[PDB]
């Protein structure tokens, strides 16, 4: 029942004891395997992260500190399953949901998300990439699955940094990377010289699946995944293929017109949220909006509003302190980001 473990953790280098207790099993795949637990001391829930080590997750998850990302606590190494094989452990902050479990109870329920909800998530995984784009991280993985979720709270934390990296210019980057559901067109495109709006491609897929109820291209391989791009954005023009990939040449395939956005979603779906996924999902990477102008939409201007509260009568999570370091990118949206109830 009682685990102890000597772990030094995330602020200074200082190894010490500690016991958790309540250990089960989250889940099993590529990140390894997940488990659930409680620390002894204060009786706070974690979620300890085990991998084996074989063949940059620790290196980013010690600098980043943000409300919209699940944070390190403590990091060991141990021994697993397989003998003489070195495993890491990252103990972080246990959050019970996900987007991917939230939008299937309301879909296997025959109902869409909660508008509320769908700016609430969607406005604090911006805000999460707004933050580690300013260091330069890209995560790579964007996805319903990546995004936790505290239901009653409303508070949401991007997760899993295991194909996250710093872009630099000049270094190439692998194209065979994301969810293919949530894969950039410029990746399928094969491009290693993408920069981090392949993340802002990734929660547009995100925005569109939580106002239709299911994934906007469910491709069954890369190929057939930008087939699904080009059934709803139209065939990419000669300028869009050169702005994804420049060292591409040979596409040749036929003309589709693209779906409207307005026929994209069902009919009740605000206007305000179709316009922000137009913006979003786009060919052209640089015509895509930052994460920081994606929070200043028109679309997210009800959590501004003073009176805005969560359905359950909470207030709604903290949403307006933002560092100098998040507002880099655009420090003039200071103004439409930081409501007048919300300054100093
Ligand atoms: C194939 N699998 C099956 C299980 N599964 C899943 C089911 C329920 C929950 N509920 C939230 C529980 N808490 C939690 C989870 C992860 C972290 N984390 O930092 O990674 C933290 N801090 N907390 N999560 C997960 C989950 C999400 C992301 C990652 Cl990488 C790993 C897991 Cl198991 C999946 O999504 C897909």
């Amino acid at each position: 029942v009682t685990t102890v473990v000597a772990t030094p953790g995330q602020g200074p280098d200082r190894p010490q004891e500690v016991s958790y207790t309540d250990t089960k099993v989250i889940g099993n795949g590529s990140f390894g395997v997940v488990y659930q637990a409680k620390l002894c001391d204060s009786g706070e829930l974690v979620a300890i992260k085990k991998v084996l080590q074989d063949k940059r997750e620790l290196q980013i998850m010690r600098k980043l500190d943000h409300c919209n990302i699940v944070r390190l606590r403590y990091f060991f190494y141990s021994s697993g399953e397989k003998k003489d094989e070195v495993y890491l452990n990252l103990v972080l902050d246990y959050v019970p949901e996900t987007v991917y479990r939230v939008a299937r109870h309301y879909s296997r329920a025959k109902q869409t998300l909660p508008v509320i909800y769908v700016k609430l998530y969607m406005y604090q995984l911006f805000r999460s990439l707004a933050y580690i784009h300013s260091f330069g991280i890209c995560h790579r993985d964007i996805k319903p699955q990546n995004l936790l979720l505290d239901p009653d709270t409303a508070v949401l934390k991007l997760c899993d940094f295991g194909s996250a990296k710093q872009l630099v210019r000049g270094e190439p980057n692998v194209s065979y990377i994301c969810s293919r559901y949530y894969r950039a067109p410029e990746l399928i495109f094969g491009a290693t010289d993408y920069t981090s709006s392949i993340d802002v491609w990734s929660a547009g897929c995100v925005l569109a699946e939580l106002l239709l109820g299911q994934p906007i291209f469910p491709g069954d391989s890369g190929v057939d995944q930008l087939v699904e791009i080009i059934k709803v954005l139209g065939t990419p023009t000669r300028e869009q293929i050169r702005e994804m990939n420049p060292n591409y040449t040979e596409f040749k395939f036929p003309q589709i017109k693209a779906h409207p956005w307005t026929k994209v979603f069902r009919p009740r779906t605000p206007p305000e949220a179709i316009a922000l996924c137009s913006r979003l999902l786009e060919y052209t990477p640089t015509a895509r909006l930052t994460p920081l102008e994606a929070c200043a939409h028109s679309f997210f201007d009800e959590l501004r509003d003073p009176n805005v509260k969560l359905p359950n009568g909470r207030d709604t999570p903290a949403l307006f302190n933002f560092t100098t370091q998040e507002l880099s990118s655009n420090p003039p949206l200071a103004t439409i980001l930081i409501p007048p109830h919300a300054r100093i």
